[PDB]
């Protein structure tokens, strides 16, 4: 990483928006699911848009794709989830400056299959 120190200037500083929290999900349409996330810190750059991405647990957990985005002024974005389909949620925030990193990581949410339980394949995740 960079170093310094001294420097007299009244000059700010940014580096993105800082990634969201409180990730949830909740919806009441039908077919289509809102995913409410919360933008941090804007870092002196105000967030603009807000991408989103997912990665199939269900088939390879670690591939995150392009699901959508949004203003920068919403926070609340519909996602299409289809049937046996597990997956995690990410919210990104794009401002002037840049990208910032993805969401912590949302709950797993697993759409309904031929059997209950949340997730069919339980273990021992972060310990």
């Amino acid at each position: 990483g960079s170093s310094g120190s001294s420097g007299p200037t009244p000059a700010p500083v940014y580096d993105v928006p800082n990634p969201p929290f409180d990730l949830e999900l909740t919806d009441q349409l039908d077919k289509s699911v809102q995913l409410s996330w919360t933008p941090g810190d804007d870092n002196n750059s105000p967030i603009t848009k807000f991408i989103i991405e997912y990665e199939d647990a269900m088939h390879k957990p670690g591939l995150w794709h392009h699901q959508t985005e949004v203003s920068g002024t919403q926070t609340t974005a519909q996602l299409n989830l289809s049937p046996y389909v597990n997956y995690s949620f990410r919210v990104m925030a794009v401002n002037s400056i840049g990208k910032s990193l993805p969401s912590e990581a949302s709950e797993q949410y697993l759409t309904k299959a031929s059997e209950p339980d949340k997730n069919p394949t339980s273990g021992p995740s972060s310990g």
